[PDB]
């Protein structure tokens, strides 16, 4: 199941927190004997509960947007892709961001899934000491990546998620230029 969720993952650029809750509504949209994880990521919602989202209600053209988010021509139905996309464009609670996603697999040095105190020492490196050409000491490094864990660390397990990480460099504009985050 991890594997399968991951896949979504990479394609949509979103967080695991994100595809999570998503395939709990879609799950919660198909018929009770697709519930299975392997099974309802081949099912497909038909545009009855698609219809009657929350986060559609107040637009119009709802059937226009079926559609147009709908990728099988011959359904009249939304694969969990087109889910996803579809949560992407209109609810909260899917946000896709293409930076975070290859900045955070870029520090995640052994690629399992989080940032610990050796990943975050390289994405803080990357920063300078006091002047324009300077390079962090021991303890500088230590200090900033103390910041990073007791500001964005918040389920406190030491390391930082990708979930975490875009809270991290959420107020580095040019964060993509040089990897230097914002403080
Ligand atoms: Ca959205
Ligand atoms: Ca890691
Ligand atoms: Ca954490």
């Amino acid at each position: 199941s991890k594997e399968l969720l991951a896949e979504y993952q990479d394609l949509t650029f979103l967080t695991k927190q994100e595809i999570l809750l998503a395939h709990r509504r879609f799950c919660e949209l198909l018929p009770q004997e697709q519930r299975s994880v392997e099974s309802s990521l081949r099912a497909q919602v038909p545009f009855e509960q698609i219809l009657s989202l929350p986060e559609l209600k107040a637009n119009p053209f709802k059937e226009r947007i079926c559609r147009v988010f709908s990728t099988s021509p011959a359904k009249d139905s939304l694969s969990f892709e087109d889910f996803l996309d579809l949560l992407s464009v209109f609810s909260d609670t899917a946000t896709p961001d293409i930076k975070s996603h290859y900045a955070f697999r870029i520090f995640d040095f052994d690629d399992d899934g989080t940032l610990n105190r050796e990943d975050l020492s390289r994405l803080v490196n990357c920063l300078t000491g006091e002047g324009e050409d300077t390079r962090l000491s021991a303890s500088e490094m230590k200090q900033l990546i103390d910041n990073i864990l007791e500001e964005s660390d918040i389920d406190r397990d030491g390391t930082i998620n990708l979930s975490e990480f875009q809270h991290v460099i959420s107020r580095s504009p040019d964060f993509a230029s040089s990897f230097k985050i914002v403080l």
